[PDB]
């Protein structure tokens, strides 16, 4: 195979990123092989000079001369540094004089925390990584590829990322999921501005058998690493769960506190004065140990005790609690009487194997073809994918033919809820978050006050004028119900805010501040990478964020909203809205199952303000108008105390995406 | 080096139906290029030997050895004539030893005619030749693959067959639609049975630049031909639709037909005796003339003119005309008293460019990579993917970046129609077609009855008992309004006869009579190619032989019913289900596209008893009860009277062609 492909890729030029391991490291090889010339880019030097030896030890015995100035390497590239990434761009050009193929490989893990765990810095890198440099690639290699008549882009993208209407949830990985489900989102709704000149694809491997999910150099695998994080998941979970139940029957949250902080399961299983939610948890975890680990004797590490710490925070639990309300967040890992010993595990070995088969049999139950392709089987499809001049748009699949069956699709929405379920929203509290949709804004606050007598809406605007234009837009009865804040610092500060002044919501909007661009790749005025990285930020991070508080309140709802287009554009804000909606539904899918296991269960659906097709887009006043009444319906449906009374019924309100 | 890719298919053996001709005679010759042996098949010895030629003179010079023995041919192999298949996989075998790609790429364009026009027999062959020969060829070849330990099935799709979760309509072209769709269904629902094992993949092209799409020798190019039948079908559907208007008013259908009958538009345009409808029709045509052609003075062809009477007698517009219910139907291209002059053309030449710069311009304009493929550039495409062994189930579009939009996904169902739409059920007649499915006909019966206060169920069964059956589930009140007919010839005659006795329907349920079978590929009992032919005729051909009827009937709703599965059922009956589901969508889609062209506008829409996701079947008693209820909720959702266009442009697209699982 290797020695008779020369014929495939000859003087084509490639730009590789993570070019020096894994799938990358394999497809820089068969390039090279295939005829190629190759620029291999990652951060460590010493990888990729090992790498680069390969291949031109292996050129010189095919019988290609010249083998060095085939393959060239730039090193301390980092996906996260837009700088470093010109860097490669400049080396590229400067070695070879052109660029044919840019390979969007380099991937980074991201945070492996639950969204109510994860911070803003680790979501930001890992969408600054994956899916924000991949369009800072596409924006100064595009317009070279369109100068020259040719290029392709490759996006190496990831099953869990999903696939074309059909949203997969990635549980502990929303960060991961929405940046993958984003890397094909481009191809889905860019590939048409990128034509004819560039195809644009994208690759979604699963499981992909080599070093890095092995495990090598001492380093557990990746389907090791995935039952480790579920077991601290799940004590986590666990302990959270019963303080909230305490607290929730009223235990005072110091009480609690007081109680976990003396962190012995033996003393708390049989302590009469501990609340039972305490006791009954003491006992299931003493019940877990093999004999060395300390989990059964300890309830809490250090780095689960400040992460339980934050949640009840975040609730809002410590408002009136004399400590806790004033304690530095920096102390959030230092309130336990008693710590595990460094000596001995915390999580026994036994329920980590346990939890990696569980992990392994069920992506390897799910292969057509019987077994996960190997990274030089995803590389070697690359390859030939890349040599096909017929196909753009579109994510090839060499997973081994991985087939995870699920029913979340974007559906169109034609339907209603009952008198009686609205009738609960009377007397309560709910927020929405907006600024320039109007009219969207004004028909759900109305919906809540006139049609289910909610007495507050909190519109939570980021400037005092967003809040006049919604309040215009109400009759003087209805704007009596309307109270306005305005964010000051961050959205997280906003709700923090409103939660103390107003009490818990019932339901949560969460629309963007901010319209979508006009632009994308136009020679006179294109889209720059800072101004797609605020299109995400304003779009994607912005829901995370609103969801990282929401998704610990009891007994609310929470909707998110993906963009509206207006009416008679033809700009690509239309292809940016479909970008939006797909990467969203990523987020919306994962965290929906996420919060299920959460104490706090708080459902989480998605809202489409853009259609599917363009011309089926309102083009009148009287389809605006019906879009507008149609918007306030969907949130009622999705936003409304749900009516489980069916199997079918219930999976239907948990992360679905409904378009208007 | 320059041209060494013999690396990708060193030493594997292919065979390739059309493999003389087109994308498959481009694959044979790259395969073999890229060191692969083929054995390709077609009718034509004299094709097959030039092509071959052609291939092994190329060979040679790029400087292969025993080059002659590479590749070979087998002719008088027709995809309509399975037994020439079953010789084409014995003469692979006999040459090579071993089969390692069928790459089953020939195929017939059908039947080319709306369905309310098509021929059931036309219908049969398109299916058989696209659809059912791929299952064959799969049948035969698959345990060989299974036994040596690999292999790769490649099915040669069409874009227009649609994608994943996507249909697509093709209007004129339903048969071909749906047999592409089911090239692509069998990909996605089958690969599991052909893994780990077999590799099975299908690929989907748009229109693609070579001879056939181009055309030669006086022949007409494909954006030609589909002009000319789109100013057939337009001149037959306006002839048509100022009929029916004229017998909405009252004017008798044997005047309209004495009238048509004199075929002069000049006449017709200012005779006074004439209803305004026709009057109206005449000066349309005598206005779209070039000066050479005949239709601005003749309103029809002997053939244009026996397609409409079929549509008026189809109608039950004839059960009470002495004169035409007794006419031979043999007799339905006789009755003009005058015929366009057969030396010059019925349609302007200009009118036909026109209309074949319009469609070819519809296409390139949705191409991301702005030029349509070549055969080369397909066949080139394809030979990469054959040396891919990672993807299975999946359908590769190399299409040129072909993009049509279109809103026709499949959607579980969670709706609510009005009380007052329902209500205008109230003293109307529901047909229910239907065997197998007693729990589902009685639910929806007694919906139609109960909650809607329909006159009269019309239950058309194979069977007394299987009628016997849904009757026994019913209260003695509402089995008052059920009525039985049973089968006695075929659909077409049982819905004749209903139309005849009991009048036009408001709501027709078509239900498949069997039950899928538990079996596919097993080595001990697997599904024969008859039983598969058997499968397509009950789940697919039933529906269209019900829908070419129901399409005629005004202010008529037609419900198609996509297959159920027991519950615990663990065999691949659930497979079979969602091939059936995606393959009746292409059908469903093209279908409601079509209607909306005809005077009659008869809504079509599909429902699924199977899920996607076989964890999400009723698995208890009350989740099946659950179901059956949904189910009956779903047929009066768009069964009952739908929404206007006027009423709301987004409303209106929803209740037509859609695919709604329940
Ligand atoms: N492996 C799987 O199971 C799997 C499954 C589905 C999808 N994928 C996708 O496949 C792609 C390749 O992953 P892999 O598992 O083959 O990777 P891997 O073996 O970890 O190799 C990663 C390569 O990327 C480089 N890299 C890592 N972080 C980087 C950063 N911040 N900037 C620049 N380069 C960086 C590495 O070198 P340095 O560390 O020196 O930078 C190395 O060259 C990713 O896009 C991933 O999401 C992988
Ligand atoms: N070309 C397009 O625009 C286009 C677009 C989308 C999809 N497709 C699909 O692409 C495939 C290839 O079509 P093409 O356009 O390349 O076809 P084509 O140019 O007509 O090629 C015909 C080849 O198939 C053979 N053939 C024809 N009828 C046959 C029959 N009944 N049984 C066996 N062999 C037969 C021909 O030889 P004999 O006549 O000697 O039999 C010849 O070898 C088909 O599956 C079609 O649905 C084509």
């Amino acid at each position: 195979f290797s020695e008779n492909i020369t014929g495939l890729h000859l003087g084509k030029v490639a730009l590789i990123t993570g070019g020096s391991a894994g799938i990358g490291g394999q497809v820089a090889r068969l390039l090279a092989l295939a005829g190629g010339k190759v620029m291999m880019v990652a951060r460590r030097e010493s990888e990729l000079a090992v790498a680069r030896a390969r291949i031109v030890s292996e050129l010189e015995d095919i019988g290609f001369a010249g083998v060095e100035r085939r393959v060239q390497t730039l090193a301390n590239v980092d996906v996260s540094n837009f700088e470093s990434l010109k860097g490669a761009v400049d080396a590229t050009l400067k070695a070879f004089g052109r660029i044919d193929y840019l390979i969007n490989n380099a991937g980074v893990a991201g945070a492996e925390d639950m969204v109510v765990d994860m911070g803003v810095d680790a979501w930001d890198y890992t969408l600054d990584a994956n899916l924000v440099s991949n369009y800072f690639l596409m924006h100064h290699v595009a317009p070279l590829m369109k100068a020259q008549g040719s290029g392709y882009i490759l996006n190496v993208s990831s099953y869990f990322g999903g696939e074309k209407y059909l949203a997969v949830a990635y549980p502990n990985r929303a960060d991961y999921a929405v940046s993958k489900a984003g890397q094909r989102a481009m191809v889905e709704s860019m590939a048409r501005y990128l034509g004819p000149e560039v195809q644009f694809n994208a690759i979604a491997p699963g499981p992909v058998d080599g070093d890095r999910l092995s495990g090598t150099g001492g380093k557990p695998g990746l389907f090791e690493r995935r039952g480790k994080l579920i077991l601290e998941n799940k004590r986590l979970n666990a302990v959270h769960a019963a303080a909230i139940k305490a607290i929730r029957r009223g235990v005072r949250v110091e009480a609690v506190l007081a109680r976990l902080a003396r962190n012995d399961t033996v003393k708390m299983s049989h302590d009469t004065n501990n609340p039972r939610e305490l006791r009954e948890l003491a006992l299931a975890c003493a019940r877990e140990g093999d004999g060395t680990c300390t989990w059964d004797q300890y309830l809490l590490t250090p780095q689960i005790a400040a992460a339980l710490v934050s949640r009840l925070r975040q609730a809002g639990l410590f408002l009136d609690a004399p400590e806790w309300s004033e304690r530095p967040v920096t102390e959030d890992g230092d309130w336990l009487l008693r710590v595990p010993p460094e000596d001995a595990p915390f999580l026994p070995a036994d329920k980590i194997a346990a939890e990696a088969k569980k992990v392994g049999g069920g992506v390897l139950s799910k292969l057509y073809l019987g077994k996960m392709p190997t990274e030089h089987d995803v590389a070697q499809a690359t390859v030939f994918f890349l040599a096909d001049r017929a196909v753009s748009g579109e994510t090839f699949m060499p997973s081994g033919g991985l087939s995870v069956e699920r029913s979340t699709t974007e559906r169109e929405l034609f339907g209603s809820p009952k008198q009686e379920r609205l009738d609960q929203m009377r007397g309560k509290t709910v927020w929405i978050i907006g600024e320039h949709l109007v009219d969207y804004l004004a028909e759900t606050a109305r919906a809540f006050i006139e049609d289910c007598h909610a007495a507050n809406v909190v519109l939570i605007t980021r400037t005092a004028e967003g809040f006049d234009a919604v309040e215009a837009q109400l009759d003087e009865d209805v704007a009596q119900s309307l109270t306005s804040l305005v964010v000051s610092s961050d959205i997280e500060a906003a709700m923090d805010e409103a939660l103390s002044q107003w009490g818990r919501p019932t339901t949560i909007l969460s629309t963007p501040f901010t319209a979508l661009p006009g632009k994308l790749f136009e020679a006179q005025d294109p889209l720059t990478p800072d101004e797609f990285r605020e299109v995400v930020a304003d779009n994607l991070t912005h829901h995370f964020r609103v969801s990282r508080r929401a998704s610990l309140y009891d007994d609310c709802q929470l909707v998110l909203t993906s963009p509206d287009v207006a009416m008679g554009d033809k700009s690509p804000a239309f292809a940016l809205a479909n970008f939006i909606k797909t990467t969203l539904h990523a987020f919306t899918a994962t965290l929906a199952v996420e919060n299920e296991r959460l104490v706090h269960d708080v459902p989480v659906n998605q809202i489409n303000l853009t259609r599917r097709v363009q011309s089926e887009e309102p083009r009148d006043l009287d389809e605006h108008l019906e879009e507008v009444r149609r918007f306030a319906r969907a949130v009622l449906l999705v936003g409304a105390p749900l009516p489980e009374d069916s199997r079918y019924r219930a999976r239907i309100y948990r992360g679905m995406s409904m378009t208007v």
